[PDB]
């Protein structure tokens, strides 16, 4: 109510101590849901944190970066409010960072603008954040390797051209090399990436499938890990929404014999996604493959 203007006036502050306890109030208040969200930007608060986004204070910036992050959790006009307002250029700015905390902040930020539609997504795109982004698939920090793979797994998740513009990008064989990674984690987020990627037109599934994703995803098939197996069976059952030699690839790989058997699988979230892989690979037409978006707040 009638103390958030106050608080954005207080993002000015001449008093140090009066600034950061502001910023960190909105930062709070954005944890709150969309009305909350709402209520922050009404008051005027996004200039202003755009602007702190170029602060050399690093306890201002990682709490404007929070702040931001929490806002861009909201609605896509909510995302949109802060495109608006500058924040993408100084955030993909700070994918350059020697700063491995404000890199994981502005890295989440930018996950979350590209959690909007496809508008928002191609408003990252524009901004350049592609090439940065690949870049940190190699980072050996996987905290940082972490973020940035959900950042380019919300690009994947728009249209076919935001999609062609990941591939373009030249992040499929990296992503194809961590379906081998022992850390489950990266594992998890490189199937959503390539999921998203195959959830494209017949071209874009092809690119996945001529990077080699296929003989991995199949390898997966036997995990006895239940939520790596469903991420497994999601990617497979994209690429069989494809066209007829999409359907063909997928079959001399070996997934027929694997598929019809995880159809017997006690967990029934398994069965029917192995069910309906198995359809797909059968039927003559195409589609119904899924996008998944993920949004995270930034609070201490
Ligand atoms: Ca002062
Ligand atoms: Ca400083
Ligand atoms: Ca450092
Ligand atoms: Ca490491
Ligand atoms: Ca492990
Ligand atoms: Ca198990």
């Amino acid at each position: 109510g009638s103390e958030l203007p106050q608080m954005v006036q207080q993002l000015n502050s001449p008093d140090q101590q009066e600034l950061q306890s502001a910023l960190r109030k909105l930062q709070q208040i954005a944890m709150g849901g969309n009305e909350q969200i709402q209520a922050v930007i009404d008051a005027g608060a996004l200039p202003a944190l755009v602007q702190l986004l170029s602060s050399p204070n690093e306890q201002i910036l990682a709490s404007a970066l929070g702040a931001l992050a929490n806002i861009a959790s909201g609605g896509n006009e909510q995302i949109q409010a802060v495109i608006d307002a500058g924040a993408l250029p100084a955030l993909v700015q700070l994918l350059s960072s020697p700063n491995e905390q404000i890199l994981q902040f502005a890295l989440i930020a930018l996950a979350n603008i590209a959690s909007g539609g496809n508008e928002q997504i191609q408003a990252v795109i524009d901004a350049g954040a592609l090439p940065a982004l690949v870049q940190l698939l190699s980072s050996p920090n996987e905290q940082i390797l972490q973020e940035a793979l959900w950042a380019l797994s919300n690009i994947a998740s728009g249209g076919n051209e935001q999609i062609q513009a990941v591939i373009d990008a030249g992040a499929l064989p990296a992503l194809v090399q961590l379906l081998s990674s022992p850390n489950e984690q990266i594992l998890q987020e490189a199937l959503w990436a390539l999921s998203n990627i195959a959830s494209g037109g017949n071209e874009q599934i092809q690119a996945v499938i001529d990077a080699g994703a296929l003989p991995a995803l199949v390898q997966l098939l036997s995990s006895p890990n239940e939520q790596i197996l469903q991420e497994a069976l999601w990617a497979l059952s994209n690429i069989a929404s494809g066209g007829n030699e999409q359907k063909q690839a997928v079959k001399e790989a070996g997934a027929l014999e694997k598929l019809e058997q995880l159809q017997s699988h006690e967990n029934e979230k398994i069965q029917k996604e192995a069910q309906e892989a198995l359809e797909k690979l059968q039927s003559h037409g195409s589609g119904g493959s899924g996008k998944r978006k993920r949004k995270a707040k930034i609070t201490w």
